[PDB]
C-alpha cells in the first residue's frame, strides 16, 4: 500500500496472508474455512495466516493453518486478468474472534463514489520498494467505469472496477495482490492490477467481487 496508514494490530481482522515460506499475497477470510483471493496468487503450498499484525514476528494472535485446496476461477485469464479470483479452503477451521473474524459478501454491486478499505503488506513506495512488517491501509473511493475504462483503454472488463485518486500517490501495489476491498462491511474488491503503483492517472484495478457471489456460494456448498 503506498500513501496509506498503519491499520492498527488486529483491526482488519478478515485479512489474511498467504504464505509459502514468505508472504506473497493477501486474501480475505469469508467464513471459518474459507478464504477468497486473486487467481494470479495461486501457487502449491499455501499456508493461510489469520489474525497477522507483522509478519515477521509472532505477535499472540496468529492462526497458522494450511490450505486443503484452491479452486482457480473456471474462465480465470492469466493474460487479460480477467476473472482474478480463486477460492482457498482451509485443512481446518479457523477459530471466530473480535481479531479473526469473516468479511460480508455483498449482496449488491458497490456505486462508483463509495468510499472503501483497502488492506495489506504490500510495497509502500511508488518508485523504490520498501515492505512494510505491519498491516497497511487505504481509504479510497471506486471510480466511475467510464474513468477507469479511459486510463486503461481497451482492457477494462465488466468484471473489474477501478479505485483510488487519479492524482496518483495512493493506491495498492506488488504484494497487496489478493488482498481486500471493503466498502460499508463488504467484501467488493480483491487487489489485482495496475500500471506501476501509485502512478498519475494508474489507479489500481480490482476483481468485482459481486459478480462472483452466486459461483462463491456454490463452490462452497459443494467443497
Ligand atoms: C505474479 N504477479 C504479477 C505481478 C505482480 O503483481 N502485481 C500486483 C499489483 C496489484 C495492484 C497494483 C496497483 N494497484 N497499482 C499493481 C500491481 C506480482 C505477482
Ligand atoms: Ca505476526
Amino acid at each position: 500500500i503506498v500513501g496509506g496508514y498503519t491499520c492498527g494490530a488486529n483491526t482488519v481482522p478478515y485479512q489474511v496472508s498467504l504464505n509459502s515460506g514468505y508472504h506473497f499475497c493477501g486474501g480475505s477470510l469469508i467464513n471459518s474455512q474459507w478464504v477468497v483471493s486473486a487467481a494470479h496468487c495461486y501457487k502449491s503450498g499455501i499456508q493461510v495466516r489469520l489474525g497477522e499484525d507483522n509478519i515477521n514476528v509472532v505477535e499472540g494472535n496468529e492462526q497458522f493453518i494450511s490450505a486443503s485446496k484452491s479452486i482457480v476461477h473456471p474462465s480465470y485469464n492469466s493474460n487479460t486478468l480477467n476473472n482474478d479470483i480463486m477460492l482457498i479452503k482451509l485443512k481446518s477451521a479457523a477459530s471466530l474472534n473480535s481479531r479473526v473474524a469473516s468479511i460480508s459478501l455483498p449482496t449488491s454491486c458497490a456505486s462508483a463514489g463509495t468510499q472503501c478499505l483497502i488492506s495489506g503488506w504490500g510495497n509502500t513506495k511508488s518508485s523504490g520498494t520498501s515492505y512494510p512488517d505491519v498491516l497497511k491501509c487505504l481509504k479510497a473511493p471506486i471510480l466511475s467505469d467510464s474513468s477507469c475504462k479511459s486510463a486503461y483503454p481497451g482492457q477494462i472488463t465488466s468484471n473489474m472496477f477501478c479505485a483510488g485518486y487519479l492524482e496518483g500517490g495512493k493506491d495498492s501495489c506488488q504484494g497487496d495482490s489478493g488482498g481486500p476491498v471493503v466498502c460499508s462491511g463488504k467484501l467488493q474488491g480483491i487487489v489485482s492490477w495496475g500500471s506501476g503503483c501509485a502512478q498519475k492517472n494508474k489507479p489500481g484495478v480490482y476483481t468485482k467481487v459481486c459478480n462472483y457471489v452466486s459461483w462463491i456460494k456454490q463452490t462452497i456448498a459443494s467443497n
